[PDB]
């Protein structure tokens, strides 16, 4: 019978209790700033190793901390679900060969969560799913228990749109969105947000919006980044910068803020960008609508590992190094700069290609696992960045990592195999950098400039 | 003698302007507003004979004014001769430069206003190429025609491109709101066109490395805004299967930082009409293709926009059907028939497509944009217009709003409710009304629709 049902007064004394189904990078980025304002949060992951280490720049450095307080716990059973106050489920949703979602986390999450929920209770999906998820999947299984959402329990969508690499201070500024299953639940989503996060939110009329709000986020970045790699290959042929172009255009107001013309780079990683627009593909094609935008994006942003491994031999030939006097150093494994993620990295692509003509390549990234690269490379990584450059021909900036940002590139001169090329690929050196490499006497080249 | 620069640093400055179209004109007026002694030089002696006696056909707001006042202050003349560029500073070369079927530019204008220009042409001048051209115009085609006269740009005189961005409605409104992007063909002749948009202008200067870059910028410009329009009305599409408001959508995920500046997902509509859109995207895919790129963003944009139109129709004809009516009992009034909000040019725009396949399955429709001429409808829909609102309107069983004017937005809804035949459809294709506007029609007994609303 009360006006605020599924959240308790921001400014009571006790904690708010916070549980995080799916302890990934989403699980945990929201966990440490949900513990860092105050919150009693246990992560709950199906992984032991996961578990055992809780009990992204900052993240680890912040894990840490938490955990000392005692306010960041983390757990393989879903039994804290009952002391409960907010259940976040940010489990993960891969897709299948035809682009078709694999609810099996998903639903083994909520069959767990389910018998444990109370009365009261707010539940927020977080995890990209196709759109009416969280209305005709995840209520019909939270609701096995016996209650029913909206009155019961709120049942809210909420977007993750975290930006890896700056993640944790991106966190705590930028608004949520909120689609609610009703009113109920909508007013106590925005509630929680507002006081557990201390950002704006941003309310739509339903899940199913929210669920389209970042799908369409995805399609809009994943094809504004084949509209940036097509202007790469077009300024090649025409000898002109596209990082200048770019500037320059995006310097146009247009639609609700400005021309924004994507960077361009040597493919699309992870599982947002290659995942999330098939994903709207597939639904849309069942539902009896063409998204060619998606197809074409998707086939652009696939033939770029492939374009980048042609530009690089196209560029040693003109140098007039090949495949047996050129050992090349792929500096950077990662699809996302500042992270150590090689799951689904456009390098892979790249370093196939290159090995395909039949170069010798080296591979060298600081944040990433060596058993990693060897599960998705098939060879060992160099052991250091020394191992890696000495006696190279040839340095790929396949990611655009702070460390590489940090190098001492007459130092660099000095351990390559002259001449050397300096391939910039994600790392977007301003002109001024870019001196300083060819008075050190490196050849610079990049994709589209 | 010291190397001259290519601008003086009392007197005002003497600008010369070949090409007094749209672009010419609103440039023309600016310049001499700001005191600039401009002349504007036109092949067609109706052109050059209106602005001497200080007229102007051209419907931009503002502009028929700025000539009246300026031609009477001196600061602003016409000619059909090129003979002023002797007396010149700077001469802008703003003329047409139209595509073919094959969209490779027809150079004709362009080469006819340098070989003009070029005789008259004296060392110190600056040059500026404003016309939207193929990457590589002003430095391997201007410049070889404004050379025969035995000078030699960069050296002699000032050679610069820089891209027209006018926003075609407010473009005296914006004209001095907006950075002008400059590609020199050298230091001397970028130097130059800076210190003259400044100080003529009074606006900032955004350098590129050549002028090659500046018209990649205007190409890579329009081919962002079509391909973004595209997502948009797949968008609105996808969201209209779901049962989801594609603007809540749109507005929700524009709220992401992302870039330059922030995700921006363009407002969907009837598809996509005009020059710059429909053929500058076009342009850059004919120039990549000879030089072996494929621009596959290109060919699906024009794709779906060029889809658009018909999709618009079909969606108007089963909505009407949902509600109980067909080509037998129904009149659709179309209100607006340019493409562009707040202007009447009906030249290129998707809703003639929308009409044509409309009356292509047997449907009465009439037509009413209170901002274009009568004879533009006629030439461009094969039909006369409505009278005025009230004679479209009147027993109207679906009212399209396929242009979304202010004139539109202000209209008396519980009023057209007693003129419209009931039960009444409005689809709203380019008025993004909101949702509590929507609640309001409901309430005079309107059916409301829209692509993805």
């Amino acid at each position: 019978s009360n006006a605020m049902p599924f959240l308790p007064d921001p400014g009571e004394p006790s904690p708010l209790k916070v549980v995080i189904a799916g302890a990934g990078y989403v699980g945990t980025c929201l966990a440490v700033t949900l513990a860092g304002r105050g919150a009693e949060v246990v992560a709950v992951d199906s992984d032991p190793g996961t578990v055992a280490d809780l009990r992204e720049p900052g993240l680890a450095g912040a894990v840490r901390d938490l955990a000392a307080t005692g306010r960041l716990t983390a757990s393989t059973s879903y039994d804290p679900v009952g002391a409960a106050d907010v259940v976040i489920v940010t489990v993960g949703t891969p897709t299948d060969a035809g682009h078709e979602m694999v609810t099996d986390q998903l639903v083994a999450a909520c069959e767990q969560i389910a018998p444990r929920l109370r009365a009261g209770q707010l539940v927020i999906l977080k995890s990209t799913v196709s759109p009416g998820t969280t209305r005709t999947l995840v209520a019909p299984l939270l609701e096995s228990g016996g209650l029913v959402h909206e009155r019961d329990f709120g049942l809210a969508f909420c977007p993750e749109r975290l930006a890896e690499g700056v993640a944790l201070a991106q966190v705590r500024t930028l608004p949520v969105v909120v689609g609610g299953c009703g009113p109920r639940s909508a007013a106590a989503a925005e509630r929680f947000w507002r006081s557990a996060l201390g950002v704006d939110v941003r309310q739509v009329p339903s899940a199913e919006s929210a669920e389209v709000v970042k799908l369409a986020t995805n399609w809009w970045i994943d094809a504004n980044v084949a509209i940036a790699n097509e202007l790469a290959r077009y300024c090649a042929v025409l000898g002109v910068d596209v990082l200048d172009v770019i500037g320059a255009a995006n310097t146009l107001p247009k639609g609700s803020s400005m021309v924004n013309l994507l960077l361009p780079g040597v493919g699309v990683g992870g599982s947002c960008l290659t995942k999330d627009p098939w994903m709207a593909w597939r639904d849309g094609r069942d539902r009896g609508v063409s998204l060619r935008t998606v197809e074409t994006a998707r086939a652009v942003n696939d033939d770029m590992p492939r374009h980048t491994a042609a530009v690089i031999a196209d560029e040693l030939v003109k140098l007039g190094r090949d495949r047996n006097d050129t050992t090349i150093a792929v500096l950077g494994a990662a699809f996302k700069n500042d992270t150590g993620d090689v799951r689904n990295t456009p390098v892979r692509g790249v370093v196939a290609a290159l090995r395909d003509s039949g170069f010798r390549v080296r591979i060298f990234d600081p944040l990433a696992d060596p058993a990693e690269i060897v599960a998705r490379f098939g060879t060992a990584p160099a052991a250091s960045l020394d191992e890696a450059v000495s006696g190279a021909g040839c340095l790929a900036f396949l990611a655009g990592h702070r460390q590489f940002h940090e190098l001492d590139f007459g130092a660099l001169a000095e351990r390559v195999d002259e001449p050397c090329l300096v391939f910039d690929g994600r790392m977007h050196l301003p002109p001024a950098r870019i001196r300083e490499l060819h008075r050190f006497g490196f050849a610079y080249r990049g994709i589209g400039r």
